């Protein structure tokens, strides 16, 4: 299927990406992980997102998430994600064509015991996909939790 | 990876399924669709769920959803789903080993303009996967909306 006009500005995402990241948060000792992301489409104004992580040393599976990115030609975007840990997120924000960036903040986090808000920011940097995930809790204000860089395969 | 002990009671789901369904709802004329579901795992206490639908005549893509099923040995289960239309759901309920059934009701529906609650019920019937999805809105009480039967591939 052809790329939908609403998806075309984000066509740089389409494909599979692999790299590594680092997590750290108050009370959570720093850790590293491997990550793979696939962005795909079926001609609708939606990009399917699938992600998995693993332990570096072994490749042992860790977590997974999946969802859908819905860009619109005014530069707005909404993203819905379900996580293997049992959370859901509704993310809203904007994309910037000049910067090849996507900036999202949660409108909703569902089924979480502690997390209150999640922000997600993507940026293409020299053709690599970077992101920062920031998290808040009732007692910890929004702050970095995960960051990764992935190469396009 | 081996099947996790918490997943084993639902191992009958694992694989790919294809069939067809029918939708109908107040103000929504009846329609039919094709459907494919895959259930998979990576050795964690989680089953990954991916689904797509299409038009019967042509096979043209329609919608998609994906998420995660988290069964527990007391017979409880939670399910998180993200939909290509831009919704999320947190579903909670129970599974029954004798009946090979799973009965879920939403604790949360996110980003919906009209839907308030969603219930999902699966049943293995002569080795085929059946479900009923029921939906409510502010003015329409919970009632059937989608039903499908799928053969295991």
């Amino acid at each position: 299927p052809p790329v939908h006009p609403f998806v075309a500005p984000l066509s740089y995402l389409l494909g599979t990406w692999r790299g590594q990241g680092e997590g750290e948060y108050p009370t959570i000792p720093s850790f590293r992980y491997g990550e793979e992301i696939r962005f795909s489409h079926s001609g609708k104004p939606v990009i399917a997102y699938t992600q998995k992580t693993w332990k570096l040393e072994s490749g042992a599976p860790a977590l997974a998430e999946s969802g859908y990115f819905r860009p619109r030609p005014d530069g707005s975007i909404e993203v819905v994600i379900a996580c293997s840990t049992g959370l859901v997120e509704v993310q809203k924000g904007t994309y910037n064509v000049d910067e090849q960036s996507i900036k999202l903040k949660s409108d909703l986090v569902g089924n979480a015991s502690k997390v209150k808000e999640i922000s997600r920011e993507f940026e293409l940097v020299d053709g690599k996909l970077s992101y920062v995930v920031r998290l808040s809790t009732t007692t910890n204000p929004l702050q970095p939790a995960l960051k990764a860089i992935l190469d396009k395969l």
